[PDB]
């Protein structure tokens, strides 16, 4: 049952795949693992075939491959990067060192869109509506996304989408730092580690998104983090009495209270010529308290989306266990939970 694997070296690094995987072709390295586009000719698919490095390096980075591949093999939904297959040449435990993911290979994201095409309201409600979809099932399992971004949403030529990688690995420091599209999007109570947080940082983010659509510029282009806070807060005011409560650290407070009190913006002056229903749902996204943002479900049910609705055909997720968040095992306890996963993949179906 074990198929044949061929090996190939492709820009200084060996690639052995099962014989189904053809013309290998590199499309790039960093987010460490090098990505291969290819034919699967058992599907028939253009496939994105990521080589994982040095997965079992350190507790962290095997922790890290084990989180990775529970949650692209839990993952089922047409709004969602699945998995269609992931291997490993070795034959036995003992030998195993080596992962590969296999997933549906991508052309363009929102971000060309956004750059190179006018959108029509009608598309930004089918795009806008299409994340929410996808958002209501990734919440509904108690997964926080962490990273949506324009880059991080593939877009077909039928308009499309699907929510692509989440925030695994925290970013570092310094990719976060300065004029960057990494932190553009982030909600502001991540924006430092300053407060914790619920599933509703994802929903600022698609505010975020959603007014890049509308106007096809970055709502929030800050210079930095305190910059970036201060357009945020000249937008939709700074925080009240009920708020400032809320706010635990200190530290925070402090900073908080140091600024000048502004009123929330009107965002018709703002969103200039957009359809109003879509405003009024911005106003509902971009709140500061994230305990009054709107939820996915509650934004799918909002009259913006009354043309692509419906209530039975918004599916949610099977429960997913992330016990293993809380535990603390060796290097090669983790690995050996790596592989019984990959020993335990079955294929989606054909149909
Ligand atoms: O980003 C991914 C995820 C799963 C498989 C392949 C790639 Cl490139």
């Amino acid at each position: 049952e074990r198929p044949t694997f061929y090996r190939q070296e492709l820009n200084k690094t060996i690639w052995e795949v099962p014989e189904r995987y053809q013309n290998l072709s590199p499309v790039g390295s960093g987010a460490y693992g090098s990505v291969c586009a290819a034919f699967d000719t058992k599907t028939g698919l253009r496939v994105a075939v990521k080589k994982l490095s040095r997965p079992f390096q350190s507790i962290i980075h095997a922790k890290r491959t084990y989180r990775e591949l529970r949650l692209l093999k839990h993952m089922k939904h047409e709004n969602v990067i699945g998995l269609l297959d992931v291997f490993t040449p070795a034959r036995s435990l003992e030998e195993f060192n080596d992962v590969y993911l296999v997933t549906h290979l991508m052309g363009a994201d929102l971000n060309n869109i956004v750059k190179c095409q006018k959108l029509t309201d009608d598309h930004v409600q089918f795009l806008i509506y299409q994340i929410l979809r996808g958002l209501k099932y990734i919440h509904s399992a108690d997964i926080i996304h962490r990273d949506l971004k324009p880059s991080n949403l593939a877009v077909n030529e039928d308009c499309e989408l699907k929510i692509l990688d989440f925030g695994l690995a925290r970013h570092t420091d310094d990719e976060m730092t300065g004029y960057v599209a990494t932190r553009w999007y982030r909600a502001p109570e991540i924006m430092l580690n300053w407060m914790h947080y619920n599933q509703t940082v994802d929903i600022w983010s698609v505010g975020c998104i959603m007014a890049e659509l509308l106007t096809g510029r970055t709502l929030f282009p800050g210079t930095d983090h305190i910059d970036q806070l201060k357009l945020i807060l000249r937008l939709v005011g700074t925080p009240g009495a009920e708020l400032l409560k809320k706010i635990s650290s200190e530290s925070a407070r402090n900073y908080i209270q140091s600024l000048t009190q502004m009123p929330k913006m009107n965002f018709a002056n703002v969103f200039i010529g957009a359809n109003p229903l879509a405003v009024d749902l911005l106003e509902k996204m971009l709140v500061l308290d994230s305990d009054k943002r709107i939820t996915a479900a509650q934004a799918l049910a909002h009259a913006y989306f009354a043309q692509y609705h419906d209530p039975d055909d918004e599916p949610v997720a099977d429960p997913y266990d992330q016990s293993f968040e809380s535990r603390d095992l060796l290097i090669d306890e983790w690995k050996s939970l790596t592989y019984d996963e990959v020993i335990s993949f079955v294929p989606p179906p054909l149909d």
